[PDB]
DNA sequence: TCTAGGGTCCTAGGACCC
DNA sequence: GGGTCCTAGGACCC
């Protein structure tokens, strides 16, 4: 009664598509993120810079201590996103339960399958081949009975190998686990299931659920399950976006309420041409705006209403500015909207 | 080092509604 | 009182 689920994963995905466009850029350290100037970080790296140990989401400012020499690359979403359409077209040759995750990550479905006599080992394998004729880049995948499992079998052989863990394999595969590498457990989570003397799957296996419960509420449960190898959650293919948002972080911090009219004016008709696409009649069921201080907290601030409205939301924004600022700088501004329901 | 942008899901205080 | 809605913020993910 298992189901065969795939994770599939792109490798370094916007440096690869940079160093398949451009090939002088393939053995030096390279990365997609904001200038230092522009206050910005890496969306991500190729291995000659992570060499250097140089990651995804660290300050672009660490990461030229780390790597001097590294070449920096503002990203062109336009041929990321043609790229990851096309992977996206590839599985669905394949199947059509896919759930996209990201632009270079998707789970398929692939219980049902007659593609190469049901074996997910090789529709995993067709797929990165064929991945790599026609885009000339290469994925990492996992095959798992279960999701959470899938995507963790997809980075034991990357970059451009794959992994896969059967129903007999799940009990020694979780045993020695570390609990941080589960999706959804980051270093707040594993600091304290540490701090606790929890490492492993193994740990929390030996452990009471009520008091897993107790301490972390639905988080508990969820990683009682896990570390048991327990994930019923369904592949989706059906799954829309509930919000949409537009917000800019400045080179320089803001400290008059004209500069944040500005940067809102400048913001709001990139929210309706962003809207338009989804719903062409701006109706919705929030809005509200964003704010983030120098002090790196931010507030949100969002009310019921009916349709996009750039008046509203300038006169939200004047409110959070003037109660919530308390005489800061404000580096970052953003607006946002929530969708209807179905 | 000095911390994006665009999302999901989850919890929590307290107003609202029956 | 208890359910639901509304709102703001945390932790995560890529
Ligand atoms: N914090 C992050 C992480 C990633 N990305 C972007 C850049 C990547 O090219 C793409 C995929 O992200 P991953 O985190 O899965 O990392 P990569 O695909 O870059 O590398 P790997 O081969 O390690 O999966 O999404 C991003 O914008 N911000
Ligand atoms: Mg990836």
């Amino acid at each position: 009664g298992s189901r065969k689920i795939i994770h599939v994963d792109m490798d370094c995905f916007f440096a690869a598509v940079e160093m398949r466009d451009n090939p002088a850029l393939r053995d030096i350290p390279i990365a997609i993120g904001g200038s230092r100037e522009r206050r910005g970080v890496i969306s991500t790296a190729n291995y000659p810079a992570r060499k250097f140990g140089v990651r995804s989401a660290m300050p672009t400012g660490m990461a030229l201590a780390l790597c001097p020499h590294l070449t920096l690359l503002p990203g062109r979403f336009d041929a990321y996103k043609e790229a990851s359409n096309h992977i996206r077209e590839i599985f669905s040759r394949y199947t059509s339960r896919i759930e996209p995750l990201s632009l270079d990550e998707a789970y398929l479905d692939v219980t049902d399958s007659v593609h190469c006599h049901g074996s997910a080992t090789l529709i995993a394998q067709e797929i990165r081949q064929t991945i790599f004729n026609e885009l000339q880049l290469t994925a990492s995948a996992g095959v798992a009975p279960v999701k959470f499992l899938a995507k963790i079998a997809s980075d034991m052989n990357k970059p451009n190998g794959q992994f896969v863990i059967t129903p007999a394999e799940v009990p020694a595969f979780l045993q020695t686990l570390p609990l941080a590498k589960i999706p959804g457990v980051g270093k707040v989570s594993a600091a304290k299931l540490e701090a606790m003397g929890l490492r492993t799957c193994g740990d929390v296996q030996a452990c009471d659920l009520v008091m897993l419960l107790k301490r972390f509420g639905k988080f508990g449960r969820i990683l009682w399950e896990r570390s048991q190898g327990i994930d019923e959650r369904d592949v989706n293919s059906e799954r829309l976006r509930k919000s949409v948002g537009v917000e800019r972080t400045m080179a320089e911090d803001i400290h008059h309420w004209s500069e944040c009219e500005a940067i809102i004016e400048r913001l709001y008709p990139e929210l309706e041409r962003r809207l338009a696409k989804v719903k062409p009649d701006l109706l919705i069921a929030r809005q509200g705006v964003k704010l983030k201080f120098d002090d790196f907290q931010q507030t949100t601030q969002e009310h019921v209403w009916p349709r996009l409205n750039k008046a509203d939301l300038i006169a939200t924004a004047r409110k959070t500015w003037d109660e919530r600022r308390g005489g800061r700088g404000v580096r970052l501004v953003g607006l946002h909207v929530t969708l209807l329901d179905p």
